């Protein structure tokens, strides 16, 4: 008879040992999955109902919700076709009962990839090609999840059958575990790169306004010759004396004309010197250690104009920054000589000490900053729900039948990965209130 008969299921659930060992709890999860259906319906309903959410990143966030929406479906069917009903299924129906979970996982992982790569392009800066990436994602998912249905299983190799999945081959689970963890590794390494490089990029754009970029040697309001983002070359009133310093600070004979990178690489040096000038002063270091990344960079901007002693000459305001009473600090500095010399320059710096956000230099630099935080947490919860399963799966690959006993009760791990599908809609309305105000708007 066809190797699509009900005896193979009995035979394979016999060799593992979950045939005689069999146990109300289901109808509870069946109902919990219906909550995961709605939770992700509103995610796909609000992104379709909000004009500001018709942005490329939100389409990948929605595809992720569609993956976790079909996961909630595929698992309601799993609960209805598990336990006693497992044996009223053909091997094909079985590979279709579990294959739908792997397709829902594969799609979810590449959705996180598509969201992580749609972050790296915000700093380093296209609508049809997106519903081409989303189409590619599900085709690649069906191919990986369908491999056991297409033959890569163990229907004759009982010795090679997985304990947690009796018809799946240990080589298939070893492959999936490896591919998806390598992708999840690459995504973690990508967000850290995006987080730290934007931390530098924000400082590069802040002073690109307050000091102003230049490729040809100019003179400041005081008189002395300057280049790029406020880099003083010499106090000397000779242009060739300034060209001497520039052709030595860059190396090549620039003749006063430098490059975009040569300006940026010369800029970081004045950032390094400004940062070191804070880490060598007892009135600046505690202030810097107490400030957040936005206000840490805001202090570096004041030091990039006056200096160590120049910014130290504001102790009455620095003390207020240590006590976290930004409001009084913003007033004292507005009344001091610094807010009068360069008024619009200080105005932006003081607004950053008051707010604590870049909503003084660039419009979309708070909402994008809030998304980066939330978007990473979505991955942080994902990698925390699947890692216990992926480890047990990786144990089973190296386990012999009826040897490892933790495998015979893997359901604790399996449902953690299922409940992960309902954590993402909740994580949006809590951490990113930009999204939360659009949901409550329905
Ligand atoms: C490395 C790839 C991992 C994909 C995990 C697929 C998955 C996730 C969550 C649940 C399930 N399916 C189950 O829990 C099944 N009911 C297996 C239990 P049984 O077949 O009854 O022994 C399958
Ligand atoms: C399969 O179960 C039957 C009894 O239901 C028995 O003949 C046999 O011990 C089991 N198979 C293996 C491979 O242990």
């Amino acid at each position: 008879s066809d190797y699509v008969n009900y005896d193979i299921i009995v035979r394979h659930y016999n060799y593992t040992g979950k045939l005689n060992i069999s146990a109300l709890t289901s109808v509870v999860f069946i109902l919990i999955c219906c909550f995961i259906i709605l939770e992700n319906i509103f995610v796909l309903l609000t992104i379709w109902k909000t004009k500001k959410f018709h942005r490329p990143m939100y389409y990948f966030i929605g595809n992720l919700a569609l993956s976790d929406l079909l996961a909630g479906v595929a698992y309601t069917a799993n609960l209805l076709l598990s336990g006693a009903t497992t044996y009223k299924l053909t091997p094909a129906q079985w590979f279709l009962r579990e294959g739908s979970m792997f397709v829902a996982l594969s799609a979810s992982v590449f959705s996180l990839l598509a969201i992580a790569i749609e972050r790296y392009i915000t700093m380093l800066k296209n609508n049809f090609r997106l519903f081409l990436l989303i189409s590619a994602c599900w085709v690649i998912s069906l191919i990986l999840g369908g491999l056991p249905i297409m033959g890569w299983n163990c229907i004759s190799a009982l010795s090679s059958c997985s304990t947690v999945l009796p018809l799946y081959h240990k080589h298939y689970i070893l492959f999936c575990t490896t591919v998806f963890t390598l992708l999840l590794l690459s995504i973690v390494i990508l967000y850290c790169r995006i987080y730290s490089l934007v931390r530098t990029r924000n400082i590069f754009e802040m002073l690109r306004i307050d000091e102003g970029l230049r490729l040809k040697i100019y003179k400041d309001t005081e008189g002395y010759y300057t280049i790029g983002i406020g880099h003083l070359l010499t106090k000397s009133p000779s242009l060739n004396a300034a060209k001497s310093e520039l052709d030595k600070a860059i190396g090549r004979n620039t003749n006063g004309v430098i490059t975009k990178d040569e300006a940026e690489k010369l800029f970081n040096q004045d950032v390094d010197a400004a940062v070191r000038g804070i880490l060598r002063n007892a009135k600046l270091k505690p202030v810097y250690d107490s400030l957040d990344a936005v206000r840490r960079a805001a202090l570096i901007n004041m030091v990039f104009q006056m200096g160590e002693t120049g910014v130290a000459g504001f102790t009455n305001s620095l003390r207020m920054l240590q006590q976290k009473r930004w409001d009084e600090a913003a007033v004292n500095l507005a009344k001091s000589r610094w807010y009068n010399q360069t008024p619009n320059r200080a105005k932006r710096v003081i607004t950053t000490f008051r707010t604590g956000t870049w909503d003084a230099y660039a419009s979309r630099s708070s909402e994008n900053v809030a998304l980066l935080k939330t978007v990473i947490i979505v991955l942080s919860v994902f990698i925390a729900c699947w890692a216990p399963l992926f480890i047990l799966l990786l144990l089973d690959v190296g386990c012999k039948v009826k040897t490892c006993d933790i495998l015979f009760r893997a359901e604790y791990f399996l449902v953690l990965a299922v409940l992960n599908s309902g954590t993402n809609p909740i994580i949006y309305t809590l951490t990113n209130k930009e999204m939360r105000r659009a949901f409550i708007r329905i």
